[PDB]
């Protein structure tokens, strides 16, 4: 279970096991991309910079995501990249502008590794698709919204803890 990145975003398992098939995902630009999607429960530890947390994720979708609050900043960057790690169905569907996977010398790129980059500079559209719930009714837990506040809507999916 060792270490390893997605970009920005730092894993290391805790459980469960993906398997990996290419499919014809219609992204939200009207454009059809084939891109490996993983099957699968798994459980990850996450980190991004010095924000810690907990993803959880199943076929195309973000199961839950727990995350220890920190500096903003970090704390929304680790949202889009489980965001986008998670390979939610709501994810791709956020993708409204251009997504390029060649280079301009005709090079082959990795379609998560560009929506990566895509969506840690569109990460305004991709709440906005994302969507919302209502924030949990415990008191060690807090809901959180687009600009990284505590809330009485949490982004679904995510919640936050300060132990
Ligand atoms: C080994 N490991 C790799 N990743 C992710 O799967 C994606 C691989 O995508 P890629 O690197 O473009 O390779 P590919 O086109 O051959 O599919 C990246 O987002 C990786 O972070 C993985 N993702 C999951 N869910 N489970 C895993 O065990 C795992």
């Amino acid at each position: 279970r060792q270490r390893f990145r997605f970009g920005r975003l730092e894993l290391k398992r805790i459980s469960g096991r993906g398997f990996k098939n290419d499919e014809e995902i219609l992204i939200g630009n009207g454009t059809i991309q084939k891109i490996g999607i993983w099957d699968g429960e798994e459980e990850f530890h996450v980190r991004c910079g010095e924000c810690r947390g907990i993803l959880k994720k199943s076929k195309m979708k973000l199961e839950k995501l727990l995350i220890n609050s920190a500096k903003k900043e970090d704390m929304r960057d680790l949202i889009i990249l489980c965001m986008v790690f998670s390979q939610d169905t709501r994810m791709f569907q956020g993708v409204r502008g251009e997504i390029n996977f060649l280079n301009r010398a005709g090079q082959l790129l990795s379609p998560m590794y560009q929506l990566q980059r895509y969506f840690l500079n569109r990460s305004s559209d991709l709440f906005d698709q994302w969507g919302y719930e209502e924030s949990p009714k415990a008191s060690e837990l807090h809901g959180i919204n687009e600009s990284m506040n505590a809330s009485d809507y949490t982004l679904k999916g995510v919640v936050v803890t300060k132990n």
